[PDB]
RNA sequence: GCAGGGGUCGCCAAGCCUGGCCAAAGGCGCUGGGCCUAGGACCCAGUCCCGUAGGGGUUCCAGGGUUCAAAUCCCUGCCCCUGC
């Protein structure tokens, strides 16, 4: 439309300055016809466009050049304006989390089923995935698994995830994993000491031991069947089949020591905190996943256990309200 | 290497065809602040570097080069996973 002629020489430096006064329309793109440009402004006068351009230039009345190009909106611009409200209340949520290329949002049942598809739609839109879940139910049972309600893209569970370098077979509808968890298993990393011995209780796909591949030997075990057959597909899509051995198995029922023991099981770790300490070697070091308003309980119940010594204590993240989720390392002596 | 793919601001991941509101979307992590509950959460803000800002300085694996203008186009040094 209103389009502003200049020579090309000034393009750059005219485009800034119109850009800085915000006068560039952002809605057609500049054009070129010979050594001009035509940069598509919005309406203002001949003499405040002399005062800030130190050039010549003219208003030339050019076709619209095409029609408007629209800036994709993110999942969470568009949603933030139509739905404050709940989001508010808490029925929508504006966090979610991304598996590979499967993305699960949060949205409250009581929200109706035509909006969440609609939502669910947005985000395929939108966010860079293949497909759209939401959390159907909580995290629940001994495997640790939640139901998931497809709502647009593939209804597809199964994904490969990148994290620290590596890659990992998951299917967020038959084991548990957490994109969130990638710092944690990060630190971690940055510890296993290549002629150590590591023992992930509860190692899920294994990402916990895959990320402890520089140790000599990893024991991963876990009780899912489902978890298991992935994990084996994780060793060998990270050519790791000789380091990592898993395990089907209920943990309280396996003859294994390390020096490294890994408890990602925050719910009931309290529970087995007798076991590791017999996987456990006397230098070894365990490190403990677990959930309380404080640290209290935590390194109080561990007392009354050994020789312990609280290597680092954190926080890994709220759960509720309140209640956190902590990780604490011990070295035993 | 004859259907040929890739390295983007901690980890992921948009953008690249078609150069121009790109310091570069989002998510996660990290920091601070709310939230007695969506329970392995959720809301607000920040997160390349300097500033209170305006703005400035440096980035898209590393050079060079084309362009008024390059993460986007062109020969090219190191590294990595699918391959009529
Ligand atoms: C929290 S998940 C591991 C998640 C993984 N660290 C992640 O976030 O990517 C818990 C795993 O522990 C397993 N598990 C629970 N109890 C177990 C037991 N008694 N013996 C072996 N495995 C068990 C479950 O089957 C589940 O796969
Ligand atoms: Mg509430
Ligand atoms: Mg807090
Ligand atoms: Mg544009
Ligand atoms: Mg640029
Ligand atoms: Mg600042």
């Amino acid at each position: 439309p209103l389009c502003l002629k200049i020579n090309k020489k000034h393009g750059e430096q005219t485009r800034r300055i119109l850009i800085e006064n915000n006068l560039l329309n952002k809605d057609y793109k500049i054009t070129s016809e010979g050594n001009y440009l035509y940069l598509p402004i919005k309406d203002v006068d001949e003499d405040i466009l002399k005062s800030i351009l130190n050039i010549e230039f003219e208003l030339v009345d050019k076709e619209l050049e095409e029609k408007k190009i629209i800036k994709k909106p993110s999942f969470r611009e568009i949603i933030s304006k139509k739905y404050r409200k709940e989001i508010d209340e808490g029925l929508i949520s504006l966090s979610y989390d991304v598996v590979g290329d499967l993305v699960i949002l949060q949205i409250s049942d009581e929200v109706d089923e035509k909006i969440r598809k609609e939502i669910g739609e947005l985000a395929y839109k939108l966010i860079p995935c293949k497909g759209v879940f939401r959390r159907k139910s909580e995290v629940k049972g001994e495997f640790r698994v939640r139901e998931l309600e497809h709502l647009a893209g593939e209804n597809r569970t199964l994904t490969i995830h990148k994290e620290n370098g590596y890659r990992l077979w998951v299917d967020i509808a038959k084991v548990y994993f957490s994109p969130r968890l990638g710092g944690e298993r990060a630190r971690i990393m940055k510890k296993v000491s290549l002629n150590d011995v590591v023992v992930d209780m509860f190692a899920g796909v294994g990402p916990f031991s895959i990320a402890c591949k520089n140790a000599k030997k990893i024991y991963a075990i876990d009780i899912n069947p489902h978890a298991i057959e992935l994990l084996k597909k994780n060793i060998k899509l990270n050519k790791l089949e000789h380091k990592i051995i898993p395990i089907l198995s209920d943990v309280r029922e396996v003859d294994v020591k390390g020096n490294r023991v890994i408890m990602n099981l925050p719910k009931f770790a309290h529970k087995f905190i007798d076991k590791a300490l017999d996987i456990v070697e006397e230098g070894g070091v365990i490190h403990y996943y677990t959930i309380g308003k404080d640290f209290d309980k935590a390194i109080k119940l561990f007392e009354k256990k050994c020789d312990c010594e609280v290597l680092e204590k954190r926080i890994v993240k709220s759960y509720a309200p309140r209640e956190y989720i902590l990780a604490l390392d011990f070295k035993i002596n």
